[PDB]
């Protein structure tokens, strides 16, 4: 803005002054993601979600509970990287509810965009498809990450994904021993195992793949064999390899599959790219809205549109958030109501596949 | 002669009548943006080294 | 399709953006030659398609029949070859009914694991059934454990198809477990099916050597031009070096005409079968045309185009009732079965 | 078949197998899962030269001519291409001797 000194103006003679701040106000930077999590508990008031910021805050508002071993997963799991938000949610019928589609709505509008249930049931893996779809199409994304019971066949898991084809949710196929800060070791459902991917999700950087990262988990129930792990990541459901050829043995993700079974377009397959697209998209639309809309159609208008796109797709690549993008294809066209802007984005890729091609050859060595 | 010293000529209308000529020119004021739309297309790109 | 951001349209003063992802979209590329074989075992469940990707899985599923030693030479074969997907079905007489089921599973080559000519008639019919169709196929047979050269031509003649292959010889496979194991001819067909499938796109099984131990009958220079000429495949015995081996002579098919290779050869078939194919200007914008300046027009055209990146002579047009279709020849990769070198012996003055 | 030294040759095989399996199990670890930073072409390509040197330093190659490593980064994957000079033993020695005169005076 643009402000006068004194601000009521004066009419006999004076010095005014007008000062303008925009060279120094700062802007946005770089959303973060934040993880979701629903979860029987003992605890605190349900159907009302708390943000969480230690595990020690969380042990206070819960006690006792698979939520609270979620969050502990969900924090522990990702020990390279900074410990982000957590907003978890108590449910109980004010019994065992019937339904959570009335109540995962109280997350509508919080800042949250990984979901995890903790159950088993196919109903509620539905439902919340549906209010991440809901969601996304009312301009806040979201994804869900999903997991089995305690032990499944991969009939089963491919009736699910069957069940569930769907850009945003991904399917968590093995079940596992973790070992807890409270010197415990469990076997917990799949749906725990997912928690600790979104956990690892949540924590990489926006656009970053947790394709090959590590898990850390004291014993997988199912070690599937290569073939199965094919099998599998041709289902689209995400499968954890143990690693046995390396001298030190441990569990990779092997890949960020979504559930959504046509391959052919990336965006709606994997889920950094998605996420990436969702960011990007959303980042625009709410940054060009405060930046212009109500802004008065100056004729030097279609230089400041295409300095401040260029300017936001500058900073997209400083943060490698996408690959790269041409300038000359920024392009901004006005009309008496309506900005009309196009651009080209280069967006940023994980590597799923090296081929090296090896040539002998000769060389007569002499002296 | 004068924009070459400081107007298209699709927009200037004439009308004669009467021993009285009209000339019209359009002229364009400043509206306010009300619609921002946003073409994004994803191109690839191959790096070598 | 583009994709509109929000999903919901919007009235009230908004920007919304639209997502054009059609320029990374890919996976666009071929199926691999899924091989395919159908025969007796025991252990899998009769009539079921099962994918195989190892001996192990095989050997898990089916056990202790020919077509288990089948899948074994189906990856034998060719050891410095990807070794792909196999589907296989353990059959428990009308075979048409079972052939049916691999109607909807993408594999190209199949091998029935029989000599009886119902059953090549009836896996002919199959092929046709399905190739004429928008899923091609082929097959590939063999004969008994000995076959005289006018019985394997009466056989050709009654199996005479384009998209069959008849195999004469018959020999002894050394099997990973050391046995020196007898085969029928067929099982010689499941080996060249093996390559074949192995071999990339439009290669060519002549001339590519067969890893078996010995032969039951040794085919001189004519009776191999016999055989070939008639369309049935032949194995040579090379003994021309120290370093014997077996070569497979040609990949000739039951249906042979001098007059179109894509039904002799099935290297070229297989390319047709896999072949892949690749502007406007409106008479409004003229008074009149006709071929000799539609010709002239698109040879200047690419003329140009081939300047910034054709012969005038390869160029067809015909114009029919408001309509132009212009024909351009195209030449296809084929592979050499001929070599002629003509050698000229000169002789030079030297001079010092 | 002597054709094929990889083949014929027991310490050729070995040679070959442990280059593959290194690079293999190598560049899975380093770089999949890896972002397609604007660099990372330029990355992999000093990610290769180093590991050739190594083997080369070791004696394990003869060589590499390392302006033939090439690396293409396009979308999803990297294709890379390098030269490798395998090492080889000595297996013939032809020895070509010549007698000549000399005429010695004083």
């Amino acid at each position: 803005a643009v402000e006068p000194f004194p601000r009521r103006p004066i009419t006999r003679p004076h010095a005014s002054i007008e000062v303008d701040t925009s060279g120094i106000g700062g802007s946005a930077g770089s959303s973060e993601k934040v993880f979701c999590l629903i979860g029987q508990a003992e605890g605190g008031e349900p159907n009302t979600v708390y943000e969480l910021r230690n595990y020690s805050q969380a042990k206070r508002l819960f006690r006792s509970g698979e939520l609270l071993d979620a969050i502990e997963l969900a924090w522990g799991s990702n020990p390279n990287y900074t410990a982000g938000r957590i907003l978890a949610m108590r449910i109980e019928d004010a019994e065992p509810p019937a339904t959570w589609a009335d109540k995962l709505d109280k997350f509508a509008h919080e800042g949250g965009y990984y979901i995890v249930p903790l159950s088993s049931k196919q109903s509620v893996h539905a439902e919340v498809a549906s209010f991440v779809k809901e969601r996304s199409d009312a301009g806040e994304p979201m994804r869900a990450i999903v997991g089995g019971g305690f032990n499944e066949s991969k009939e089963q898991l491919f009736g699910r994904q069957a069940s569930l084809s769907n850009p945003r949710v991904s399917l968590v196929a093995n079940s596992g021993t973790f070992v807890m800060d409270d010197g415990r070791k469990n076997h917990v459902p799949a749906y725990m195992v997912a928690v600790a991917l979104g956990g690892l999700a949540s924590g990489l950087e926006i656009g970053e793949s947790i394709t090959f990262k590590p898990l850390r988990v004291s014993s997988l129930d199912q070690i599937y064999e290569s073939i199965d792990l094919d099998e599998l990541n041709e289902n689209g459901i995400i499968s954890i390899e143990f690693v046995r050829n390396r001298t030190n043995t441990f569990f990779r993700i092997v890949d960020d599959v979504t559930t959504f079974n046509d391959k052919s377009d990336p965006v709606k397959a994997e889920m950094a790219v998605g996420e990436a697209n969702d960011f990007l998209v959303s980042e625009l639309k709410v940054q060009l809205e405060d930046q212009f809309i109500g802004t008065r159609t100056i004729n030097t208008s279609a230089s400041i549109i295409k300095d401040f796109i260029q300017s936001y797709l500058g900073r997209k690549k400083r943060d490698n958030e996408i690959q790269d993008f041409p300038a000359e294809d920024v392009q901004v066209i006005v009309e008496g109501n309506e900005a009309r802007i196009s651009m080209t984005v280069y967006p940023i890729r994980s590597f799923k596949k090296i081929s090296v091609s090896l040539v002998y050859k000769q060389q007569t060595l002499q002296a």
